[PDB]
Formats: structure tokens, sequence, C-alpha cells
């Protein structure tokens, strides 16, 4: 339904790429690229969406996470993004996300940060 | 990978649902979630990533996991992402924080998300 | 004596159309009242919160937070919220913050009582 | 006049040793100090926030929140946090929250200026 909508290149406020698949049976997979932060060319991502959403005007609730290694970098660190997928004329991604580093456990208490990231396929 | 070992196999959370993973050496997690709470009925599909090279300073191993909460029978409109930390030895954990997104309209999407957190160990 | 108590004294202006209207102290105290344009409100809620007085001279932002409880001499949500963030100054002053909402549950629905947004303030509407 | 002013009024500790020292006011003000056995912190800091004064009668919690800036006589971290939860009273009275802790950036550090936690206070040390 929103298949073909999500699967596509999207850019967040920060300039970062977010080139995703979705399947039919809900999956999400691709590659992220951050323009900021401890982070070198592309990750790995996968996630999952709602594949049958409601039809009255609501999003479509989705999610992927992001694993900071790859052959460039290692950050020890993982984010997700919790969100929804609005369709029609000016298609967006909206976004929560925790981003969560490995730590000690006197350090766990620091260990998460929060933010919002909102996608579009312009690059802005 | 540095803690596939410790991370593949079966968890519960503190409201008793159960997460059942397997790590891939190439940072991959895919599994199943029954959760004991909400618009949920039996196992949902996972997927998520966690660092397969953590620090060796007694640092945690970050990794996060969406589900989409639609399965054969159920479909709750909604996606819960966990970002958290592996944390190895007698008393295994994966400390989490969460976000579930729902399905809005525009009007209600500020409304869209809850947060929280959820300890899994490896003892029901 | 507070840095930016005058750039934070005002009224400020959400995404949503809320309204924030604040005084800055020197002590570091912030307190007014917030208009809810959504939601479960009617009318103007105390706000009371709290923030650095003294900032980083090195352009960094000001920290502040504040709480709002969803009761007046109208309705009652059961509920507060709490935004944290910080003040930007300069043309297009901003306060960008995230914010936590949680409501009165019973022990079995705790798990659903807390939501988590974003919003952005600025001086012009 | 509160219905929890009584059980929220007092000393309060969370996992990490922190003490909480909060007076409930009849209107839903909450005054006090707080003192972090962790990060950039020394002794008390000023507190501020919102309880609902007249909550459920159901057995829900009472919605409440708080800020501290993390500036006081000894120290200035820059920085400010909000709690944002719920007051369960009786045999083992809690309060429950999950945190926002903002620290002044530029605005290219903004992406990562803001951490989220959950503390679990209860009246024993
Ligand atoms: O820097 C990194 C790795 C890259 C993060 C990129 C973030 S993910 C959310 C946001 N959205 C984007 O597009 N980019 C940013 N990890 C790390 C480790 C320890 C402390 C900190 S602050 C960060
Ligand atoms: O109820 C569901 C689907 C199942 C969520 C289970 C949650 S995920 C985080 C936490 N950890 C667990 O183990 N279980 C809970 N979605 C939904 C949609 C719209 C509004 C609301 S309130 C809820
Ligand atoms: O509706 C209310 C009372 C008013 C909240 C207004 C919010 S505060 C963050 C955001 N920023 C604004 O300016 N407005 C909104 N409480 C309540 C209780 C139970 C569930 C829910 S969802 C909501
Ligand atoms: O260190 C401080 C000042 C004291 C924070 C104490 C926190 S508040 C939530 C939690 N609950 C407690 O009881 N204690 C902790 N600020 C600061 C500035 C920049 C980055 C970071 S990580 C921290």
């Amino acid at each position: 339904r929103d298949q073909a909508g999500i699967t596509g290149t999207w850019y967040n406020q920060l300039g970062s790429t977010f080139i995703v698949t979705a399947g039919a049976d809900g999956a999400l997979t691709g590659t992220y690229e951050s323009a900021v932060g401890n982070a070198e060319s592309r990750y790995v991502l996968t996630g999952r969406y709602d594949s049958a959403p409601a039809t009255d005007g609501s999003g479509t609730a989705l999610g992927w996470t992001v694993a900071w290694k790859n052959n460039y970098r290692n950050a020890h660190s993982a984010t997700t993004w919790s969100g929804q997928y609005v369709g029609g004329a000016e298609a967006r991604i909206n976004t929560q996300w925790l981003l969560t580093y490995g730590t000690t456990e006197a350090n766990a208490w620091w260990s998460t940060f929060v933010g919002h990231d909102t996608f579009t396929k312009v690059k802005p």
C-alpha cells in the first residue's frame, strides 16, 4: 500500500541520507549515512512498518535501527527511529529517536540521547 | 560477534513479555516478540542491529530493534523501537528505553508517541 | 543579574499555536502561564521552572525547563508536562524543547503513562 | 487542601542515591532542593514544579513534574533536568519518573543536547 511510497531516498533536517526499501511483508531494509557525529559512509539499517494501515487519514507506523559500526568506524552505539509515514503531496517521515551508546554501569545514567528527525525526499 | 553468543536466546522483561532473538556475526538481530500487555496477541516479527565489536573496558554492547504490531491475528497500527545495551555476566541484562508510535492524523500527531523503559533478563 | 533574563521574559508561541508567558528571575526562576491550543486544556495554567542564569559565553544556548500540571479553575486532565531545552538568542530567538507528558494511571496501565514530543517556541506567532 | 500534599511532602531517594526534598503546596506547587549523587553536581540545587492537587479517586497515581537547573553557589553545569511522573501513595510510596537533561550547546551540537532516562524515588535510603 505505502510500500512504493516508503521505498526511496530520504533526507532529514541534518542532511542525513536514509535509503530504504519497504517489503510487502512489513520489512524495512537499506542504508543510513549520517551528516553528523562519529559516522563515516553508509551503515546497515533494518526495521518494520505497518503494511496494512488504517484508511482513515492516519499515518503508517514504522521504526528502524542503525548500529553505528561499519568498515570505517565503530561508535559503539545504536539509534532507533520510531514514527510515521504520511503520504500525499508533502510526503514525510516524522520520527523520534533514541541513541544509546555502550557504557559502564556507573555511566549508564547518561547512556541515552533523545531527539527528533523529519525526513522528506527533497534534499534541504 | 563478541556478544553474538551472550545475546542469542530467550529474554523476559519486567512486564512478563518474551523476546527471542538471534544475533548474527554481521550485527543483525532477528526474532520474535510476544508482549504481555497492550493490543498484542501471539508473536510479532522483530528486526534490529547490535554492535558486533564493542569496547573491552567493561562497557555494554549497544543495540536496538523494532516490532511493528501487525501479525496474522491482530493489527494495532503501531510500532515500538527499543534502544539500549546488553550487559554480560552472571546476571546478564538488556537495559532499554523504548518509543511506541501509533498511526495518527496530523491533528493527533502531537500525542502519537509514548516513551518508556524495559529491562530484560535470561531468567523468567 | 541573569544573562538571558531579558531575552527569555515575555510571550512565546509554539508550532501548535500554544502561548507561553514567562518571567525569568535573576536567581534562575521561571514563573508564568501556559495556554495550550490542543488537548484537554482550557485557558491558562500555572507554569514554574528554572534556567541557567550564567550560561557559557561561547555561543552555547541557555539550558532551561518548566512544568505545567493540567489543573486550573476550569478543568483537571490529571496530567503534567515538562519541557526541557534551551534558549537561543538573536533575531529568530527560539526556545527549542523536548517534552514529557505523564498522566495518572493505575499500576497496570503505567507502561503507557508517558508521551514524548518536541515543541519549538518563537517570539512571533 | 491538596489530596497528596502530605504524602508528597518530605524527602525522596532515587536508585542513584540522589536526594529530593520537596514541599507540596495546597495549590499544586512543588518547591525544594535536589542533590544529585552523580554528574557535575555538588550540594543542593533549587527545584520547582507542579502536581495535580485534586487527582482521580480510582487508584490512579498523581501526575507531577519538576525542574532543576544545575547552577548553585558551588558549580554550574550549564544544564537542566526535568522529571515527569506520578506519585503512588501507601505502603511503599513511590514517585516513578522519566526525565530529560538538556545541556547548553551551539546550534551544530543541538542534536546531541538532550539525555533521557528514568528515576524511581522512595522514602527509604
Ligand atoms: O555519533 C554517533 C554515531 C552517529 C549518530 C548520528 C545521529 S543518529 C540521530 C541523529 N539523526 C541523524 O541523522 N544523525 C544523528 N554515535 C554516538 C556515540 C556516543 C555519543 C553520541 S552523541 C553519539
Ligand atoms: O498496544 C499496542 C501493541 C503492543 C505494545 C506493547 C508495549 S511495547 C513497549 C512495552 N514493552 C512491552 O513488552 N510491552 C509494551 N500498541 C498501541 C497502539 C496505540 C496505543 C497504545 S497505548 C498501544
Ligand atoms: O490533554 C492534556 C492537557 C493538555 C496537554 C497539552 C500538550 S503539553 C505538550 C504539547 N505542547 C503543547 O503546547 N500542547 C501539548 N493532557 C493529557 C492527558 C492524558 C493524555 C493526553 S494525550 C493528554
Ligand atoms: O552532570 C550534570 C549535573 C547533574 C545531573 C544529574 C542527573 S539528572 C538525571 C539523573 N538523576 C539524578 O538523580 N542524577 C542524574 N549535568 C550534565 C551536563 C551535561 C551532560 C551531562 S550527562 C550532565
